[PDB]
């Protein structure tokens, strides 16, 4: 006798002629209104300048094709129906890797103002810039974009729906403890055109996610602690001793060693350039250069060398200090001949007391610049983490 | 004259209106029913803080839409029908990396009662936390969340339909020798609300996944050996020869060779930070402090050096105490000579004589103080043995 | 005037009603009857506990909705009917990490007697147990399973077709010079239930896959001829010199570096300890230790040293006996005492006569101790490979 | 009364009749218009000889079965219809390792012409020729191919649409900062036929992308700058010393592994020779032909040879200046005796000091050799730079 | 009044009845022609004993279903209909790792004789055998096969339709500077049955690809000519020093990382042996038997041997000959007791003066059995050379 209210549903898809633009009058264009949430960010292999996220998309657009009333209809105010049956725009992300594995879920809202809602999740891994000019504190600004494709802007409006106070502080759906972490994100429309009487939509999202270097603090200023360790150790030795060369070759074997375990744990692009790195292999060049004063050094105490230190070494000692600062005949004979080959004997040793004083001035003079090089890094690094405190 | 069964199946649909919500009445919401098994868990990478399983699913929901009779139509209580040409629900698994790889198996049971039943094999790889603040035993603690994405709370009803001690313990149906193996589940009901007005199910499952290290444990504990191995062939040798030096440099590059072996067999995430190699790193320290100490000693048996034992080295050694513990006169004249060279040539020897004994009593510090820290190790080593077991 | 053969299709299809469950009466289960043939197994990347493989499956049911007479339809025994519009049951594969990358190919066969048969190529990746105890010979030893997933047993019986003998030997169609062989399969039925009153249906098939280590022998065997090579130098040397020890230390990491080329070529799982690599890690403890002795070797080639010979030392020789086994004056007085000097320098030489007798006895003792630990190991290699001979 | 313009669509689908060819007359070819353009470029992993890019792709075609008038339709000029009810032709993109992950967008535009408009992104990663004779500077150049698969060079037209002049510099959308840069593009029409009386269509675009080594320049000149360290450094030493030798061997390993560093972070193709990796094994031969003259001239301060200077070394040396350039008897007869034995001991040093001369002449002549060498280097270096700086 | 041709569509699509084999009489069998061409070969990563590639596939079949006649048609000899309305059968690559990502291209021709042609780009990634035997120079021979998957011998007819002189010859379709060239193919025709009564259609391709070393000409015989050079090097030194021992260890490692450094770049399969590789395994095993020998001679130098030149050693010589070839008295005792410790002192050197004869003569004849292995491998370059010039 009395159906069921799935007929009301018949009396919905009777006549709706899906693929045509659904509009009273065509010049007015259609509205859609659209807004995201992002439940949690994937990681960031950063390799390939891209990155991954998941994200909650919300939508919903005017029909107008469809007219409900409330008298004598079981009062459904909201009811789905199937999505492969209606009209859909099409809003694309832009700059894209891949599309991502999203499901189809094939169920929309329709209710009696004739507007058609619509919840979806879906991943996107997209290409975007980094900035990698300090490696511990990252900045890696983004931007995300939607558009209507194939419709221009007479066709189809972009409407954001919510006040953009509320769109910058969304924290109260995030994942703790995870590596990248988000503080605020921007709303804003734009439009672009490539030639003349033709002006398409154009939506964007800009984002900032920021990572803290929890892990690479204690993993990388204890490198540094080790660099002032050996710097240390460089320091109490005589320099005229081999013993601190057959060292601090090993040393700087060693010190490449452990280096490369870190720089090919932590690998960086072909874009940018790591600073911290590249302070790491100025420093291997000044250790090869007092490397070169090293062997300079073992060169310096042996007997044989034509170096003059009249002419020109004067002149940079001043510079210094100016801009910086019958048998008994032959038994006395023979042993006159063993006084004098005792004499030569230790005629050796006077050869060699000239040249110790000069390569220790030398070697603390380079010290000093090198010093002065680690207080300079030291006061970089100070400063770059209050410009990261500032914010 | 008789036809077959199958016009029953003509009878089960007929009229049946795929893609409306299948309710007698409106508000009162429809129910569908679920629960969940783990056959057997892929391997985790753990790398991407992801994690792979597959499960089997099984649901059911009340339809409504169909009645069926046993007398007449020959007992048939149950029978398959497709499953694209019925009504089927969006229960998904959130927080994942891609969709499972699952078939799509289209056939789901029909009764006289109206509910119909579903059984699905589907595998998720997904992004989830875990802890490596100890690596050989891990927690691996982790939760799965299904939903109704575009149903709300007066939408679907979600039944577990199990009680939830036999869910507790479900052991009869795992794969032996796997690396992980799980102990308990835990069911239970929550509710997220994004904003006002809007309120959406949620069912979480609760999963306490565990590896044990019989691979680590071997693996792990004889570079350990090696250590004690290392540290009481440092203990015999006397420290005033440098063949303990030529040798420690050689033992700390072919230890740091033998440690990123087993480092890069077994590299850490980016987030969690594991405390086995952060203390071979403070071995590494300490052994390169050990170093320093020994080049100390080496400069220490040379017999140049301006160094002073009376003003401060005195109290650091009370302190030490109080908190821690003619022809013939030519021939004279040149023999005398000779005495007087060969007395010199044996004066060499006492210059060295001080300095030995200072140095040895320094070097038993440090090793103390190295062995109340690998003592300490020892304690957190088993103290963490005994936490582990008990679980 | 007369139609093509076309028209009997349109006789065979008709008033088909696909999606129905094709049986005369409901509770005589309808019977599929299949068999497997495995043309070429692909690698094995054995880190995953994953394995891949490529069959050809054959399958036939019993239609019985389809019914054929030879006479006047011009004789077509055997004729081909796209699978998108006849009924399907569902065998799947169980454990698998992704299901394979299969065609569709719409042809199946339809006949007088109402089966219907059908050909798939389809391959499997998989998740199955291998056993790593020994390295060069692997078991390899698997199960694959097929099930009807949504059918009991009371739906759908299982047929295997084929007696089990001419099962046991399939090896016409095989590819040559493989890495792996497959020597013998075993069918066989069984069933699982979780809970009560519900059986399911399952096949079994069981594998043996075996592959030889034609390149592991002579790459393998190799480093141990090298190993007997490094032990044979290490036998005509004497202990007491310092050459052995700056041989050994550079002969150990040259062994190590070897031996991570080899087990980085090769790695092995998580789950199986591969012995081989174990026994490599005890000759390294074993050399190590023997490092031990061998720096107690050159500390005891020293003059000064406080040791006990007799109190207990003298035991362990007899515990290894038992169980193992004026101015003349002037002149003379100043003769005398260069006389006295010179005694004193040759008087160096009797210091170290003593200490050399006893390290050589006991690194001849661990000597010993290492040839019956490389015996032992040789008598192992003999019985494993005895073992595999035995098949 | 009066329906809305979705019936005019209705007039536009009445009698379709898709899947034919559209044409009023068969031999008139219809006429596809084309045009690309390139939003921004993915990397290039370069080792499978491969690329990536990602397009935006515009194309109309005359459809001709579909008139629209101005009058009484409420002037809709321009409307959009789903592509899945229409005609359209494939253009294909040739020599591809897969198609790219691009999606379906089902909406194309209708007009009163006739012609049907369509925009499409698309992204593709194709095999494709790259030049690596000079590594830091590389010319990328590339060609892709479009084509009617399935239709011939009277079925199917290609337009460009756009002058070539406009085509040439299109630099207004591209993404600042990536690390390839495009500079102009050349669209030429060709044709291929494989056999005789069939000839098909081809339209190619050829694509030159450039990337600057902003990031290669400092970290690969530098290495040159070490280089040249390592030569002044092996300039002031001795080369009759072992420690020169002693320091090489060392320097020689660090080298490698610091180029091996290098050029495993940038490895290269099979296909082409990186020249500057050449240079760099000519360096590593060079040096270990400099290290045989090494040990020669360590071979050389020893007092046992057998070398003719006479015969052929004096001809190699005019070759190189013409072309390259009682008891007191025995008292006296003991202390002569004690005479003849120190005359012995001093007798020593004369066997040493002939040979001191001849080395060093030899190592400055290959000093000078290698010195050429890399002014040559520095030469073919600053050629290649004005090379490029030509464009 | 009048329509268009696309009624003639509809005469060539009425009554077609899709899904049935498309015959006028049954026990005729229906004839397929298929012709392949290659484009261009991507690369074989060759590690999983796999290779890809993209080809052209061209085929025709007679379909029967489908008459036009020349007359009142407007002359349409040649129309494109959509292929998923018509028959197809099932022509497939097998032991394939996974199906090509290939297109749809729904568009094939039909004309007045009834058969309908088809071209379609695919490409293949696959498993087969390739040899290793020699690593620069390899065979690379491959076979590809196509089948009738569900179709038997009176099923369907393979035609090849080309003359298989020019199939033997077909280059003017390749791409220039690829590293695998093609140089001849070959088709013919088999077929396999499984049991009795059952005989299925097979077509083989057989694929010859050729790659040249000519990046592996240069970075592989350039390591041969560093061995010739530390071989000349090993040639000059006299053997009973230890600077040689002391180069040659720091030789052998540089050896080994040089070495493996070429082989992880380019490393093989687990079924083949690379006989370059094995020849570098015999040279560090002959080197290190030579290092055996070397430490030989450096135990050789020492005073303390007991070694028997008399019983056996000199029939080794013999067995090399034949088949290989008052106070004066106390100042004269007292001086003759200083001449008599003088006497001492120089009676050191007369000890190690007969054991430098022997070790000399024992390393030039192991010289020369590593002289000989070099010009036997030199013989064995030069014969595979020319084997593989023989082609
Ligand atoms: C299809 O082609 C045939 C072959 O040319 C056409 O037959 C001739 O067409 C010419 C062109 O006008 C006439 O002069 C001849 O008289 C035709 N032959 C005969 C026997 O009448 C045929 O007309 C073409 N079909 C159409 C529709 O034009
Ligand atoms: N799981 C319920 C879906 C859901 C809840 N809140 C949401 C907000 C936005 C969105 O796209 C989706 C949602
Ligand atoms: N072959 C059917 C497997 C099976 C048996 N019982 C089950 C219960 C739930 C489920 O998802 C699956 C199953
Ligand atoms: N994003 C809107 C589509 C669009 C704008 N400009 C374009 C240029 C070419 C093209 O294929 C497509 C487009
Ligand atoms: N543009 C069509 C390419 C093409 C030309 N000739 C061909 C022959 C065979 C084939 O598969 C393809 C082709
Ligand atoms: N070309 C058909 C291959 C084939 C021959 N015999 C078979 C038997 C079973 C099977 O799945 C496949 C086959």
């Amino acid at each position: 006798t009395q159906p069921a209210l799935l007929r009301l549903s018949d009396h919905l898809l009777a006549n709706y002629k899906k693929g045509v633009r659904p509009v009273r009058d065509w010049r007015k264009p259609t509205t859609v209104s659209i807004d995201v949430i992002m439940y949690a960010i994937l990681n960031v292999d950063e390799k390939n300048q891209v990155l991954t996220t998941y994200i909650w998309y919300r939508q919903y657009w005017t029909d107008e094709f469809l007219q409900w009333t409330p008298e004598d209809f079981d009062n459904v105010t909201k009811l789905s129906i199937p999505t492969d049956s209606i009209w859909v725009p099409d809003i694309l992300i832009n700059e894209f890797v891949d599309v991502g594995k999203s499901p189809n879920i094939p169920y929309v809202y329709v209710h009696h103002r004739g507007e058609v809602q619509n919840y979806k999740p879906l991943q996107l891994v997209t290409a975007c810039s980094l900035d990698i000019y300090n490696f511990p504190f990252d900045v890696q600004n983004c931007s995300l974009t939607f558009t209507s494709w194939l419709h221009t802007i007479q066709d189809i409006n972009i409407t954001l729906w919510r006040s953009p106070e509320e769109v910058r502080s969304d924290k109260s759906i995030f994942i703790n403890q995870g590596e990248w972490e988000l503080l605020e994100v921007f709303p804003q429309f734009k439009e672009f055109s490539i030639d003349i009487s033709n002006s398409y939509a154009e939506m964007k999202f800009y984002v900032i996610i920021r990572r803290r270097p929890l892990f690479y603090a204690v993993s990388l200023l204890l490198p540094s602690i080790f660099l002032m360790v050996v710097d240390i150790v460089g320091f109490c030795l005589p320099p005229d001793s081999g013993e601190r060369v057959s060292f601090k070759i090993t040393l700087l074997l060693g010190y490449s060693v452990f280096l490369i375990i870190v720089s090919d744990t932590l690998p960086a692009t072909a874009i940018g350039t790591p600073l911290i790195g590249v302070y790491f292999v100025v420093c291997m060049a000044l250790l090869v250069i007092s490397l070169a004063e090293t062997i300079f050094i073992v060169r310096l105490v042996h007997k044989q060398d034509l170096q003059r230190p009249v002419p020109d070494w004067l002149r940079h000692l001043v510079l210094d200090r100016i801009a910086w600062i019958l048998a008994v005949r032959g038994l006395l004979q023979e042993l006159s001949s063993i006084r004098h080959f005792l004499e030569k004997r230790d005629e050796m040793r006077e050869v060699a007391r000239d040249w110790l004083r000069v390569g220790y001035v030398l070697d603390r003079l380079l010290f000093r610049i090198y010093l002065l090089a680690v207080l300079a890094y030291s006061i970089t690094l100070v400063t770059l983490w209050s410009i990261w405190h500032y914010s």
